[PDB]
């Protein structure tokens, strides 16, 4: 699946990163998810030939996930700081500079540091259902049993994707993928790593850090969002001065796929190419 | 001034109503906030060019405001339901049906009442800095010393154009407008029943109520605005479950003005226009 897209590869920093591009013009990077099995085309696939249109479009795998280098955790440490340093390298990698940039989720917190360790490489931030602000103690806070106790059948999947989004009905083929695509063995442990980090550190940063970001910002969210809660969201409008914040009614929390075409207009029009 | 603009009146119930209007198509009703002196052209003139190149673009007067009848407090009662019944006499007597409807603050008390009332009339909801849950308490709660205590000067009228926005800076011919607006005979005696009242009742409508809004909403504020705070706006995204909500940083409480094309461009989308 997935085949309109030219798989391509970069060494960033010893690690080779999976990426996928369209279109031309200035450059846009998408960061997607942490879910299991996530990935840049699963996430943003749909995306692509709306942003193509208009801008450079790029969408690549973080460390521990995708077709990227997954580093064994017995030797690597799966933190936040490194899927950050990661993002930064791979900017840098490709040449790019005063990007757009779009993180959903756990793409959203690596988009975040990103910004606040290098904002000369991005002049305007996407931040999405992003788990920005997210204590441990949020991590174990019901909504979430599909995803938490995922037993790795297909069945299962639905019930994630039906638990992540409002009224999203997907196709076979994108169930199969997303089945298949959290069971690979290579990302397995690595994801575990990631996950068993997260819930133990949270995926946040303090109202200071929020505060001191220094480029446009835009924060968007799903107001049936059970995995970033829409108070959180809104949380994150209050933190930082200047974002521009907008919810989605009848949304859960993948927004660039439930409603593809509202999300590219925001974004787009955020970005100045509407 | 604004004279660009041809002065029209209708009889609504019994009361002569002025109001502006520009464009061809669909019908878009524009609804002024509860300032002294406020009215249709003085907040939405610079809004007026870019809706009429898509709709049918209309700015009315409230009852006892600007130009509009405004019935001897002695003999009329200045309350919200005046005003909510009085908009529906007025959609009712152009004709109109399936209408755009915006309201701002006051304005946007009156629009949600009439789509509360009348949802039959109304297509599209936009509340902007609307005072919809607003109690008698939040009404009396320092940064509004400008607007509480205005002595009628024009210095006072740049002192609450000020304080009511964030960096906006009015031209003189604003400032002259709206001052000698403020000091209209007419509808002096009408704006202190107007304000006694909603201090005294509040500008509000229950969660229920607000839960029971029948078309689409679209929810809009400005993060400083000091006359409906941004939370009060946030609980209006968060108390209607179809309304999107979208907040302006760097933005008071006259979004119109602050931020005309945004503003245009955000509810022009809303309504299927662009």
């Amino acid at each position: 699946m997935f085949e309109q897209f030219e798989s391509k590869f970069i060494d960033c920093d010893g690690i080779r990163t999976h990426y996928i591009e369209m279109g031309e013009g200035d450059p846009l990077v998408l960061v997607h998810g942490g879910g299991a099995g996530a990935d840049g085309r699963s996430n943003f696939a749909d995306n692509f030939p709306i942003f193509a249109r208009h801008m450079r479009v790029i969408a690549y795998d973080m460390v521990g996930f995708g077709q990227t280098d997954a580093p064994d955790p017995a030797g690597f440490a799966y933190t936040q700081a490194a899927r950050t340093d990661h993002l930064i390298s791979f900017i840098k990698a490709l040449g790019l500079s005063k990007i757009c940039l779009i993180g959903n989720s756990m793409g959203g917190t690596t988009a975040c540091g990103a910004a606040l360790k290098a904002p000369e490489l991005i002049d305007r931030l996407v931040l999405m259902g992003a788990a920005v602000n997210i204590s441990p103690d949020d991590m174990v806070a019901d909504d979430l049993a599909a995803v938490m106790s995922y037993d790795g059948s297909e069945e299962g999947m639905r019930k994630i994707i039906a638990a992540l989004t409002h009224s999203y009905q997907p196709t076979d083929d994108i169930v199969h993928y997303r089945h298949e695509a959290s069971l690979r063995p290579t990302t397995t442990a690595a994801y575990k790593a990631t996950m068993g980090w997260a819930k133990q550190n949270g995926l946040y940063y303090s109202p200071e850090q929020l505060a001191s970001l220094t480029m446009p910002v835009l924060v968007l969210g799903g107001k049936n969002d059970v995995m970033v809660p829409v108070r959180k969201v809104i949380d994150q409008i209050l933190a930082i001065p200047q974002a521009i914040g907008h919810v989605f009614p009848n949304c859960g929390h993948w927004v660039m796929i439930e409603y593809p075409e509202e999300f590219c207009t925001q974004t787009l029009h955020f970005f100045g190419k509407l």
